[PDB]
């Protein structure tokens, strides 16, 4: 086994590398993990997009009710003094 | 003997294959760095349900305003007659 | 035998995974977490706006609270 490589030298030498059995195992558990987690992270968007709808509609509200007070304040102003 | 692989074939084959180190420091930091995440994630979360509540506390003050200006117009149009 | 042929070793590697599969699939997973920094810091700017839009409407709202108070003050003026 000194000039060629035998079964028993590259047993030994397989030892330290890694078969794919481990490398797909762990590429199944990283794609879940990813698949998990860019589920939350679209969901937090979509209430985000949630709150950004609702947040211009209270916007226009405000403007509204701004506009409003502007009014009866002639109103008041109408009637005093 | 030309059949057989000679030990610096090996050594150069194996070049081109994964040690458990190397694969062990990968799982490592990437399971480290999802558990990173799910910090930040989570954190976000928090601060969309915080929007949340707030959004909504405000469009029930919005709504009570609402209901102030109706109960003003109408003390205004009984003034105006 | 006892020795390894070319072709031996050729099979037997091929239930390792190579350098190449493993480098390919070790770019794919760390450009995966930029993409999800990338949407993480895009939501994460969306949720400033939102509280500074928030903080805002809420100064707004305990002065128009206020201002009504001052409306119906001068409407009990005029009716009370």
């Amino acid at each position: 086994g000194t000039r060629y490589v035998t079964h028993k030298q590259l047993d030994e030498k397989l030892k330290n590398f890694v078969t794919k059995t481990e490398f797909k195992e762990f590429q199944t558990v990283v794609m879940e993990s990813f698949a998990v987690q860019n589920q939350n992270i679209d969901a937090q968007g979509e209430q985000i997009k949630e709150l950004q709808v609702e947040q211009k509609a209270q916007g226009k509200t405000l403007q509204l009710i701004l506009e409003a007070l502007q009014g009866i304040n002639k109103r008041l102003d109408n009637l005093e003094s």
